[PDB]
DNA sequence: CATCTG
DNA sequence: CAGATG
């Protein structure tokens, strides 16, 4: 956790590289689990050999513990942080709607900056020219005071369309936390669910409200049961109009709400403890549902949940109110 | 995993 | 349809 922090982070920069610039997914992969498990490991990495003698722990990681133990550096590390090639790969990649793939095309064609980017719009899909509109707005966090403004206005007008549905603003949003990086939200209705064939109007009755009084104003991407989009709040007393924000909005069989609800609260950590209690408690849990554990190996066959209380409840556990659901 | 693009 | 992005 911190006894072999450099070592585990090179290893992520090397890893990152691979697979961001170069296309080593194997290699990168490689850097991964060896971060992994010099990150679980006990001791005071001193040497290479000693790292070797570890898992996913190979020759040519150990040749760079070595270098990398041996002097506050490493050659390898060094080049690429320089490399504009490299460089610019990474930037491309922040705006929304380019990924590594296309930081690659674009850099081969010389795009590699904004500037580069605006001079080419035509090359940009919506997703990515909306990404370069709200390149800023999109990298500021969001602080709750406006997630609440925000959170004010989807669930009234979610509530005027129907008064059956039902939205959640999961997220850390959700666990207390100050500020955000964006909106989720989880939506269901009685009338939909595991079985029920389809209701795609379900999803996009709403998404058209929020336009309707503007809080949305882009689309990013837009399913049957999942919508991307950008919403904002509407500039009040003219002077101060407010960034643009990411949101998503998803549909959910009602019958699957709270595992889902639970779930997307995380935190991952939270998660996984309790996932792993679940399973000590005789049971399964994901994303949609909590199953009860045969003995044969597996097995399944969906528990009924009517709130995040009925899930704890039955791995007999304490109800935890959000916030504490840290960890 | 769901959506988009081409 | 593969293949990319979030
Ligand atoms: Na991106
Ligand atoms: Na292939």
């Amino acid at each position: 956790e911190t006894l072999n922090g450099g070592i585990t982070d090179m290893l992520t920069e090397l890893a990152n590289f691979e697979k961001n610039v170069s296309q080593a997914i194997h290699k990168y992969n490689a850097y991964r689990k060896a971060a992994s498990v010099i990150a679980k490991y006990p001791h005071k990495i001193k040497s290479g050999a000693e790292a070797k003698k570890l898992p996913g722990v190979g020759t040519k990681i150990a040749e760079k513990i070595d270098e990398f133990l041996a002097t506050g550096k490493l050659r390898k590390l060094e080049k690429i942080r320089q490399d504009d090639t490299s460089s610019s790969i990474n930037f491309l990649t922040r705006v929304s709607g380019i990924g590594p793939s296309a930081a690659r095309k674009f850099v081969d064609e010389g795009i590699k900056t904004l500037e580069d980017l605006r001079k080419n719009e035509d090359k940009l899909n919506h997703h990515q020219r909306i990404g370069l509109k709200y390149f800023g707005d999109f990298e500021k966090r969001i602080p709750r005071e406006e997630m609440l403004q925000m959170q004010d206005i989807v669930l009234n007008e979610v509530k005027k369309v129907d008064s059956e549905y039902i939205a959640t603003v999961c997220g850390s949003f959700r666990r207390g936390a100050e500020s955000s990086g964006d909106m989720d939200v989880l939506l269901t209705h009685p009338s939909f669910t595991s079985e029920s064939t389809k209701q795609p109007k379900l999803l996009h009755q709403v998404v058209e409200q929020l336009q309707k009084v503007h809080f949305i104003t882009d689309t990013l991407s837009k399913g049957e049961t999942k919508f991307m989009g950008v919403c904002q709040l509407p500039s009040k007393n003219d002077e101060k109009e407010y960034p643009h924000r990411r949101i998503d909005i998803r549909l959910i069989p009602k019958d699957q709400y709270y595992c889902g609800v639970l779930y997307f609260t995380g935190s991952d950590i939270f998660n996984k403890n309790m996932r792993a209690h679940a399973l000590e408690k005789g049971f399964t849990i994901n994303e949609y549902t909590i199953r009860p554990l045969g003995v044969t190996g597996v097995a399944g066959e969906p528990l009924p949940v009517d709130s995040e209380k009925d899930i704890f409840d039955y791995i007999q556990w304490k109800y935890r109110e959000p916030k504490d659901r840290s960890e």
